[PDB]
């Protein structure tokens, strides 16, 4: 038969050790470094770290929000279903409103994507939340517009890592410029659900 | 406010057109090319195509299985929850057994990961299925071992795209060598849920 390593705890330890041996991680603070390592792990891509940018204090602020019970607001089910419930420190709600039955009509009325329209339903959970956007650039752009209204509840942190060729790089660059609340991005076209979930999972639990 | 493109249908068309303008896709058959384009789209990574390998006729065989109602067996919820139900041609079941309450004890008895142990529960749905492994190399390795028994039901196709530093590259190289049923892999460390879902979504529906 095929031989392979079967101890999952060991696999993790070896994965992170390989990443730290290969990656260029010196510029990150200790709190940022843990997040970056998990993002690399999720992507299978040493070199990803050359594209990661954090607002000063974001990693600290996001961990603190999660430990205080902040909900995690997710743009897609691939993000929400990714989050490791066993790693959550304070029974944190993991929310994705994309499949709410009101979203298709709302999107049509708004002249926007379903991904973006769904964020309107985040309002009651948004104050102090950790936002995890791993897919839709239109969700990130729309969030920036929502937060231009001083009446809008404001999250504790935004993990802004949508992926793609159209609008993704722009949405993340705009997030960094706007600096609405502490943020992390992957600059450029790279990003996605797995990198986003890794960031959340890293910030949720002090144990790697 | 921030200006951005909000027409999702248009965004797709532009994304695929950008990918085809930049990517090196000549060696793929028409059926393979559609799959590769969607994988690039999901990864935000022109250059991914340099790592993609198909068994001859896999893309044709997998589309045919799906159109015939084959279930899709998924190693993780980030894969199963990714699959676009609106794109499925024949009311195909999308299955992930990872969270079955019997898996933790089974994994312990088997001395294996939960990801791998869960595949034992695939047996009743495995014959003629499309397998979508986007995460766990141990799931792919274990599947290869399962299929070494002539009594094991055999899938119609395997999308073998686990990601990572430990065991991933090895598991996919082993799949290609073993050639148990028609396969697609991303060679090396790259892969993951998003690329895997993209492959399924591409093969499910003739419309991009
Ligand atoms: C499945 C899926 C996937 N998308 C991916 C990536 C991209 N697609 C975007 C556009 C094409 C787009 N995609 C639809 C939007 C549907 C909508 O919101 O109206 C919208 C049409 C619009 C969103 C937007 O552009 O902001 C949604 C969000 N993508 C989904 C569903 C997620 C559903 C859920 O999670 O509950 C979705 C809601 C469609 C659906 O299934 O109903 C991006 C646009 C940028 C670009 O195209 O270059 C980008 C590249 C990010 C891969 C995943 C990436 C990952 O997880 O890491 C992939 C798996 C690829 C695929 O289609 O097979
Ligand atoms: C969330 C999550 C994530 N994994 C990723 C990637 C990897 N991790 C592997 C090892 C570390 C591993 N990971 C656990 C296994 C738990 C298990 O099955 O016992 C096992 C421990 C073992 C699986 C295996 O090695 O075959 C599982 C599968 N990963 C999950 C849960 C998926 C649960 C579900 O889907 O229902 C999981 C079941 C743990 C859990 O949450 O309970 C790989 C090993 C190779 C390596 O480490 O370099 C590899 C890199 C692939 C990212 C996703 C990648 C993607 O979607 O594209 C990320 C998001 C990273 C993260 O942990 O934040």
């Amino acid at each position: 038969p095929h031989e392979y390593e079967k101890d999952g705890a060991k696999i993790y330890v070896q994965s992170f050790a390989t990443i730290r041996a290969e990656a260029d991680l010196a510029r990150f603070t200790p709190e940022e470094e843990v997040v970056v390592v998990r993002m690399i792990h999720a992507a299978g891509m040493v070199g990803l770290e050359n594209h990661v940018r954090f607002a000063p204090g974001m990693a600290i602020a996001a961990r603190a929000a999660l430990e205080a019970g902040a909900p995690i607001l997710c743009d897609a089910r691939m993000v929400s279903e990714g989050i490791t419930r066993a790693r959550l420190p304070a029974k944190n709600e993991v929310i994705c409103t994309l499949q709410d039955p009101r979203v298709p009509a709302l999107a049509q009325e708004m002249g926007n994507t379903r991904s973006a329209a769904a964020l309107e339903l985040w309002r009651p959970k948004l104050e102090g939340a950790v936002v995890a956007i791993g897919n839709a650039p239109t969700a990130l752009f729309h969030l920036l517009n929502m937060l231009e209204d001083p009446a809008c509840p404001r999250p504790a942190a935004i993990i802004g890592c949508p992926v793609g060729f159209i609008g993704a790089a722009e949405s993340k660059a705009a997030l960094a410029v706007a600096n609405p609340v502490p943020w992390v991005i992957v600059e450029g076209r790279l990003g996605g659900s797995a990198i986003t979930v890794a960031a959340v999972n890293a910030l949720a639990c002090r144990k790697e």
